[PDB]
């Protein structure tokens, strides 16, 4: 009864509040709310509760009731070089999911409570290898948990794709290595376009989580 998705809050002048766009671009209008919203701005991103009430207007597929959501941080991706290799590090990472969607590397993952640095997750382009020639996107994600050692806390994030996105017309898709804790260096291997099938389905609790 209740859909626990993704969405990225956007505005626009001629509208009083702002709404938000699920990541098949499909746009929300808030005509209920639990949680406050109204001091959202645009880009922010979140992981959101949602109540399909009926079909809006106006541009707007759906309006909606907001339950509950939490924020997610957007990153960058970075360039890997010999430089800055060893403050971006490849330290052992629990990945628990990850998605694209056409704009973002989505990432559900345990990072180490901060005891006291707060650990780093980055998405980089590695400048020191080789071009391939397979008509993929080559990132890599990198973990560093800059000391703290502690209690693992479930994180999400999301990695603006840019260049490296489905809306790239040369792209046959995106390839993430992953520096596991149980494992050994592996491959993500997600093709393009994306269909919606590589989304994973999540409830409360998975929100409930990460706050």
């Amino acid at each position: 009864t209740v859909t626990i998705a993704m969405a990225t809050v956007e505005k626009q002048p001629q509208y009083d509040a702002p709404y938000l766009v699920l990541d098949n671009g499909e746009k929300l209008w808030v005509v209920q709310h639990i949680v406050p919203y109204r001091d959202l701005k645009a880009g922010e991103r979140i992981f959101g509760n949602y109540s399909f009430l009926e079909a809006g207007e106006s541009g707007f597929a759906y309006n909606i009731r907001l339950n509950d959501y939490t924020l997610v941080p957007v990153q960058k991706i970075i360039g890997l070089n010999p430089d800055n290799m060893d403050s971006i590090g490849n330290m052992k990472v629990q990945i628990k999911d990850m998605w694209p969607s056409d704009d973002y590397l989505n990432v559900r993952f345990m990072l180490n409570f901060p005891s006291p640095q707060k650990p780093i997750l980055n998405l980089v382009v590695n400048e020191m290898i080789p071009w391939t020639k397979d008509g993929y996107a080559h990132l890599e994600l990198r973990y560093n948990n800059n000391g703290s050692q502690g209690r693992l806390v479930p994180g999400m994030v999301s990695f603006k794709l840019d260049d490296y996105s489905p809306e790239n017309s040369e792209l046959k898709g995106i390839k993430v290595l992953v520096n596991p804790v149980d494992g050994e260096e592996k491959t993500y291997i997600f093709s393009y376009p994306l269909t919606g099938e590589d989304v994973p389905g999540f409830n409360p609790l998975d929100l409930a989580e990460l706050k």
